[PDB]
């Protein structure tokens, strides 16, 4: 009935699907971020699944510099992706 | 299938579903925000669909003070809802205290 509320639930559940695998269950480490990105957001990195790309992404996302991505930082990341899609919604910039 | 990519697509399209109804097609005015909230996010305001609630929400979301909610401000809003949902992922507050 409410696709946007369902979308939010997917955002929440997908985080935990990977954040709970290793160490802090509420934060994504490098390995968990790698798996989330490759499996759940393959269109984002595309062919850039190398270690250099993942280190750059980690540094971009880890705003509080604790070496992991928490839920707030993850939401900022997803917001950035949405904003990029927003820029091309009309079929031109 | 990639549910998270589908979720992002819905997040983007739902904005434009309402933002393009009046005036600036890339921003939600009060009227458009009301429609979006009531129809797409009824759980957020719940029973608080009065004018006082909607002015409060607009003030809370309109960070740049241009009287409307742009895409960036909308993302901040959805992020806050996601964080609130995150607190009850287990069906109780497992991150509290
Ligand atoms: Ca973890
Ligand atoms: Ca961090
Ligand atoms: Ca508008
Ligand atoms: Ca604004």
């Amino acid at each position: 009935a409410c696709p946007l509320e369902k979308a939010l639930d997917v955002m929440v559940s997908t985080f935990h699907k990977y954040s709970g695998k290793e160490g802090d269950k509420f934060k994504l480490n490098k390995s968990e971020l790698k798996e989330l990105l490759t499996r759940e957001l393959p269109s984002f990195l595309g062919k850039r699944t190398d270690e250099a790309a993942f280190q750059k992404l980690m540094s971009n996302l880890d705003s509080n510099r604790d070496n992991e991505v928490d839920f707030q930082e993850y939401c900022v990341f997803l917001s950035c992706i949405a904003m990029m899609c927003n820029e091309f919604f009309e079929g031109f910039p």
